[PDB]
């Protein structure tokens, strides 16, 4: 597969060779504030990442991931709308060109200059790939970032970025801590939906927090130096990597929050 984003194999043509592209319950969408509802049966979410053990970064092409150690329960995502237990595996971006658009998700149509996916596997089905394929297998923390000040736990990632350039290459990236690009609170919204990204499975439950992280301009501007290409090849530099918008179909966004 060809897939990305650029003038001839962006969004708008991963539909022919994922048919599931236009699915019914695809991702990110437009969250509309006044028709979100509270949700009172939503029990408490907890984001347990003191054991979190960070391995590696690599640039694949259409993002770089942060890639943790998976292989036991050290970084965990449950409650909230989740029944058990879910497992980080990486985190990765979405950007633009621009700080005018970025994010995936938008909240009444506003976009953000970028958003930030944690992502999480259930551990009923024993490993990523046979949670892929479960309506209930992924849970994916999606946070917003605006351009302001910067984020001092962002740092780290920004200054190995030069490192990793190209697709394909990656860097040893350990003791990392994913809590230093949580905001202060933990208020969401909720709705099943899908990977954004080919194969675009509908297998996610999302949690995307209302509260933005502020990230500095000379931060987002080193993540805008990275680039799609490999090595050696016509560069192409890494930015508009999002998805826009799908079809709400028959979904509903709860909000944690009153
Ligand atoms: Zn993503």
């Amino acid at each position: 597969h060809h897939w990305g984003y650029g003038k001839h194999n962006g969004p708008e043509h991963w539909h022919k060779d994922f048919p599931i592209a236009k699915g019914e319950r695809q991702s990110p969408v437009d969250i509309d504030t006044h028709t979100a509802k509270y949700d009172p049966s939503l029990k408490p979410l907890s984001v347990s990442y003191d054991q979190a053990t960070s391995l590696r970064i690599l640039n694949n092409g259409h993002a770089f991931n942060v890639e943790f150690d998976d292989s036991q329960d050290k970084a965990v995502l449950k409650g909230g709308p989740l029944d058990g237990t879910y497992r980080l595996i990486q985190f990765h971006f979405h950007w633009g060109s621009l700080d005018g658009q970025g994010s995936e998700h938008t909240v009444d149509k506003k976009k953000y200059a970028a958003e930030l996916h944690l992502v999480h596997w259930n551990t009923k089905y024993g490993d990523f790939g046979k949670a892929v394929q479960q309506p209930d297998g992924l849970a994916v923390l999606g946070i917003f970032l605006k351009v302001g000040s910067a984020k001092p736990g962002l740092q780290k990632v920004v200054d190995v970025l030069d490192s990793i350039k190209t697709k394909g290459k990656s860097a040893d990236f350990t003791n990392f801590d994913p809590r230093g690009l949580l905001p202060e609170s933990l208020d969401y919204w909720t709705y099943p939906g899908s990977l954004t990204t080919p194969p675009l499975l509908e297998c996610v439950t999302w949690i995307v927090l209302k509260e933005p992280i502020s990230v500095s301009s000379e931060q987002v501007l080193k993540f805008r130096k990275l680039n799609f290409n490999g090595e050696g090849e016509p560069e192409e530099l890494m930015v508009d990597n999002w998805r826009p918008a799908q079809p709400l179909k028959n979904r509903q966004i709860k909000a944690s929050f009153k």
